């Protein structure tokens, strides 16, 4: 547990760079095997008429669904989650930061507390760490808010390939310096305007420190390859659960090919396409991206 | 209709430059409504195991499935149709030699001929044109053979909006060359004539964003249908980023990634092809 | 020379039933100029209109692509519209050279022999070169430019047309053929392949059969006629102050936003219009939705005097 | 904050023995601007000279590119050449944007403090949208210009910039035909933290509007003289970019270098210095 207490103190003893105006939600902690992982948990106290689990991306955090968690709270449980080495989650000097162990640090938070016909919304990593749960667990899954992510090995794409080499070959300049706040994230967005600086302050302070799990996420693209088939093998398990799907047009890491991808697998989906938004859809559509959401969460609701 | 005689005139009065050394076939030729085709059909006197339309891309003709046809006419009949435009086809002039123009021409062919569960070889264009038949007589497709192509709108897609938008006449083969010289004289000689089909497949990529989402949109049509894909890893055209949206399509389907082969498929990896298909014709046969 | 503007006048009557009137219901009129007799429109009040306007066309289009403007602007100004030698109904000599800059002479003398003054010239694709080589040395006879995808420099170091062109060249004895430039490089200058229509597809298809040298000879010239359109960039300074509409299509594959650019550097007075979602063929693609883009120059030029 | 950036003066030496002092022989200095210190050259003959050079760079070059003008020119005309924040030797602020419209303003900043006098601009690549800021805003005070290889307009319709700044990159790397002894002197400054060359391509897009606010008032610029020097074989900035200067310049003359890239100062060197120097005294007839 000492893990877990020390975070908690961390929330109050040095935390206090948080704009609470903005992410008002409350910090939770629980000492998960791997180490201490730091939580949002809000919603109706009878839990409302589905609960949310939100899960992120490269160099994003909890702070990057802020504007569900607010807003869908009147109805809805939003748990939101930092992995480890990210947001204000621990730092652990011996856990490996891989995606393939995310997941299975998101089955034992899911696990531990036991949430139940979950709604997963998946950005980014975030959508291979979620279906690694509904490939598995699927009579556990409600339903899969998607957006650009991707859930098949890219190996052969030299789109990806060649950006994930280069990032592997610069990975101690951007952990050094926080490029991928700092360059990454701004190339994500399609506009320079939307991204705010109260936000781009937020996510900067929030990957100060060690920042060595931001750095490990591009080496795995290529790194964890043998993990993304093992998903892709199984893309079964998903093709029955529905799924809305979210995507920034403007994304050039993840392409309309990806997209055709996902509306292939899935016998029960629907698509938005945004757009004029990049890579950092909840961040860049924020508000707007609510109603698209409800949408879904009572469309699963009537079956 | 003294159209069509002239086509059939034109085979042997004219066209005496193909090579019958690699392209022993009989040259049959049938008066559709929208023009006279050129054809292919090549096989045992049973109408063979199973019966295989092959259907090309651009500017390609049915000179690319040479290397199955000869082989698979062993045991199965084999039927390669050259496009309006194309090959030793008529090249009219009324005809659009837009894709969804194709597809209703393709849909005559076989009717006028009457096969039946029928394999589909597709190719590039041959792909959309072909899934248009598995679209919407699914009860008389046997099977289909998936070669670097797509069956989806990209309009949005950067990457095939600059192979349209691009100043051209017409899809030239190339763009260390892959073929022998003696294929890309049999292919440059055929091209030479009226080049508009060439042209109308590159702008029909947008042009055509209607009619390839008459397809996408119901997909389950085909999606139980058994497929066999086979890619040209090496393809920059269509990237192994469209062979996931195939391999999420079918419910039913085998992946072969050729490494060190690209885009042309049936030329560059050639007689070797022919397994491939055996393999997944004698499948096929096991579902009826 | 009357015995040439007879024959093509006759060809109009006797030949010309191909036409649709319907859409097309100007009076066909015919000048014997010295290369050869010209078809052209002159529509407009019975008095000399509010202002005279002369629509100059491109490659393998012609007068009836301007259809629109007439059938519109006719109500207060005079619309004078032309057919180059090799072109819509016009005489096909064939001694001719069919160069642009040899239009630009005939064009000229098109000019001062109908004595147009204070004129205001339209200029589409190579029509532009063509009337800027007449607004370069007359420019105190012209009134303002409308410019729509067009040039006016040498782009021998620019792959982008260099290669268009010499392919082309190397094509051309087939597209002179089988008329590849209205079957197959017209559908590609539209951004919604609908909206050329299959009247106006005919339309053009019709018009360019027979002798049609002009149809091959222009992509030629992109870079064939780098002395002539040297020779107007030296002199751009003639240009740079007489008033000018711009009016371009943002998906043309052919003239570039970087193209526009240049003019808008040029020009001392101007203003431009960006069709986002058209191509090349401004005057097909956008229709009688160009009519007030033109009419709102018209106004605000006649304030002037 | 000057005696912090005394710090920043001291802080050469503790490793730029790696500049090589012999192709750039020349006294470096530093000013404590405001938001951040720069590193610059300021070479020139005691009586000021006939001319004031400033010469503004490129993404990932720094003032190293121009070394050929300075070693040349400063026999008898002042040659400042300036590293931009987070470039050369010039300090890598966490705080600052690195967006070119900041940029300018630190080169206003930069001007203003060492007080440069009807100075001519030489601007390379993003060297050009930064002095053409100045020659908007004090056009009085900008003798000429010479513009190579750079635009002044929003290209966000343009297909071909819009491809090169949505590509997934960290940060523009140069990349035959530079010297390995000169590549290794640009990839050593391109160590270190290296978030403007990723800024950069972005802004391309990004800035439309700072972009924007230069191309519409573009009018206050086409009296200064002007000499254009063209790298014809780059990709970048075709020749479709060096028409519109020719349209925008009245007193101009342009110079097309065939076989010669993107990096004309590298790629040309000393050969540049006899076309610069022209237009010094082509210039110097407007006193």
């Amino acid at each position: 547990s000492n893990a877990r207490d020390e975070v908690i103190a961390a929330i109050h003893e040095e935390a206090d760079w948080v704009d609470r105006t903005v992410y008002p939600f409350e910090s939770r902690c629980i000492g998960l095997s791997s180490g201490a992982v730091h939580y949002i948990d809000e919603g109706p106290d009878d839990g409302g008429r589905e609960t949310l689990l939100m899960l992120h991306g490269n160099p994003t955090w909890s702070f990057l669904y802020r504007h569900l968690v607010r807003d869908l709270r009147d109805e809805y449980r939003c748990v939101a989650l930092d992995y480890l080495g990210f947001g204000l989650s621990e730092r652990p000097t011996d856990f490996s930061y891989r995606p393939e162990d995310h997941a299975d640090v998101v089955e034992e938070f899911i696990d531990e507390l036991g949430l139940e016909d979950v709604v997963l919304v998946g950005h980014d990593w975030g959508g291979p760490i979620g279906f690694s749960y509904a490939i598995d667990h699927p009579e556990n899954v409600g339903g899969l808010v998607v957006m650009n992510t991707w859930m098949w090995p890219v190996s052969d794409d030299k789109h990806f390939s060649r950006f994930s080499k280069l990032l592997r070959i610069g990975r101690e300049l951007c952990e050094r310096y926080d490029l991928f706040t700092r360059v990454i994230m701004p190339m994500g967005f399609a506009d320079r305007s939307r991204f705010t600086e109260s936000a781009r302050e937020q996510y900067r302070a929030a990957n100060r420190g060690d920042r060595t799990g931001t750095g490990i996420f591009p080496q795995a693209i290529l790194g964890s390859r043998a993990w993304l088939s093992s998903l892709w093998e199984q893309r079964d398990n998903i093709a029955d659960i529905p799924a809305r799907i979210i995507w920034g047009m403007e994304d050039s890491a993840f392409r309309p090919a990806e997209l055709r991808t996902f509306e292939a697998l899935f016998e029960d989906s629907s698509t938005v396409r945004l757009y004029g938004v990049g890579h950092y859809v909840p961040e860049e559509f924020g508000s707007d991206l609510v109603p698209l959401v409800r949408e879904f969460l009572e469309e699963v609701h009537h079956h």
